[PDB]
C-alpha cells in the first residue's frame, strides 16, 4: 500500500525523428483501413496536454514521489477539456472505425467528451462516478465525488433505494470491475487492431489486454513517448506526442476532430455517421 510497487518510473523518452514519424502515421492509417473490430487503450499519456500529470513518465505522480518532489496540475478535473486525442476518439466511434475503447484514466475525460458509455470500459473507476452499493445505479456528476478507494461519499441513492453511494476509485489491493473488464477482454480477444495511446502498460490485467489481440493473428500499434512493458509485442511504436499521431491520423482518413460542447455524458452509441470511401492498399 505504502510498498505497492509502483514499477519503472521516469525512463528516458524517445522521440521518432520527422520522416520516420510521418511513414510510421501512414502505416497506422494503412492499418485502420485494413481491420475490421479496432480497439483503442487509453491511458493517462492522453491527458497530459490538457495539464493532468501521468504517473510514470518524466514529471508523474510516481516518478516525483520517487525523487522526493510533487507532480503539478495546471487544471482541476472539472476545468480539464478532452485533448484533441479525446476528440479523435470521439469521432472514430461516430464513423464505426472504433469498436470500442478501454481506459486506465480516473480523470472523468472520456466520458465528459461525450464518448458513449456503452463502448467505453472504465478499468480503474471514475472520479465523477459513485454508484450505489445497493441497486449498483451509476451517477455521472458534473464535480469529482470526493472520495477514493470505494468509500462512501456520503451521499444516498435516490432510484424509486437510500442506498449507500461510494466512490469507483480502486485501491492497490481492489479487483477491476467486472462488467469493464469481462467487456474490455472480449473487445481485445476479438480485435484484429489494437491501438495503445499513452500507457506504459506495467498494470496488469488492464496493460495486457493488447496483447490478446495478438491471438488469432491480430495487430498491435504502440503509441508512447516512453519504452512500454510490451514494446517487443508491437507490429508499430510510435514516439510522440499522442495529440500529433492523432490529428496526422484523422487528416489521413479524412475526418474532422469534432468541437467539444462542454461535459456531456451519452449513455448509449448513435447510429454510425457515413464515413470515407477507403483507399485501394
Ligand atoms: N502527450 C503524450 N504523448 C505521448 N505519450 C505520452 C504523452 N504524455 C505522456 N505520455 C506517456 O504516457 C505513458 C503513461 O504511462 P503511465 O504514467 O504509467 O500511466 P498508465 O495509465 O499507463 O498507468 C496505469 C495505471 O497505473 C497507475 O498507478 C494508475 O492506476 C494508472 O491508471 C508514459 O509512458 C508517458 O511516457
Ligand atoms: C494523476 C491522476 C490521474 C490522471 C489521469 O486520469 N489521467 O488520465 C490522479 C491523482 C489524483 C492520483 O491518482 C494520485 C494517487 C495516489 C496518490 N498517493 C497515494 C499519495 C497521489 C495521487
Ligand atoms: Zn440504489
Amino acid at each position: 500500500p505504502f510498498t505497492a510497487d509502483k514499477g519503472k518510473c521516469g525512463l528516458p523518452e524517445i522521440f521518432d525523428p520527422p520522416e520516420e514519424l510521418e511513414r510510421k502515421v501512414w502505416e497506422l492509417a494503412r492499418l485502420v483501413w485494413q481491420s475490421s473490430s479496432v480497439v483503442f487503450h487509453t491511458g493517462a499519456g492522453i491527458s497530459t496536454a490538457s495539464g493532468i500529470p501521468d504517473f510514470r513518465g518524466p514529471h508523474g505522480v510516481w516518478t516525483m514521489e520517487e525523487r522526493g518532489l510533487a507532480p503539478k496540475f495546471d487544471t482541476t478535473f472539472e476545468s480539464a477539456r478532452p485533448t484533441q486525442t479525446h476528440m479523435a476518439l470521439v469521432q472514430l466511434e461516430r464513423v464505426g472505425l472504433l469498436r470500442f475503447l478501454v481506459s486506465q484514466n480516473v480523470d472523468g475525460l472520456h466520458v465528459r467528451s461525450g464518448f458513449p458509455r456503452d463502448k467505453l470500459a472504465e478499468l480503474h473507476g471514475n472520479m465523477f462516478v459513485e454508484e450505489c452499493a445497493k441497486c449498483k445505479t451509476q451517477y455521472v456528476r458534473d464535480t469529482v465525488v470526493g472520495t477514493m478507494g470505494l468509500k462512501a461519499t456520503g451521499r444516498l441513492c435516490t432510484v424509486a433505494c437510500r442506498g449507500e453511494l461510494r466512490d469507483t476509485i480502486l485501491d492497490w489491493e481492489d479487483s477491476l470491475p467486472d462488467r469493464d473488464l469481462a467487456l474490455a477482454d472480449e473487445a481485445s480477444r476479438n480485435a484484429d487492431l489494437s491501438i495503445t495511446l499513452g500507457t506504459s502498460l506495467q498494470i496488469r490485467p488492464s496493460g495486457n489486454l493488447p496483447l490478446a489481440t495478438k491471438r488469432r493473428g491480430g495487430r498491435l500499434v504502440i503509441v508512447n513517448l516512453q519504452p512500454t512493458k510490451h514494446d517487443r509485442h508491437a507490429d508499430l511504436r510510435i514516439h510522440g506526442y499522442v495529440d500529433e499521431v492523432m490529428t496526422r491520423l484523422m487528416k489521413h482518413l479524412g475526418l474532422e476532430i469534432p468541437a467539444w460542447d462542454g461535459p456531456r455524458v451519452l449513455e448509449r452509441a448513435l447510429p454510425p455517421l457515413p464515413r470515407p470511401p477507403t483507399p485501394k492498399l
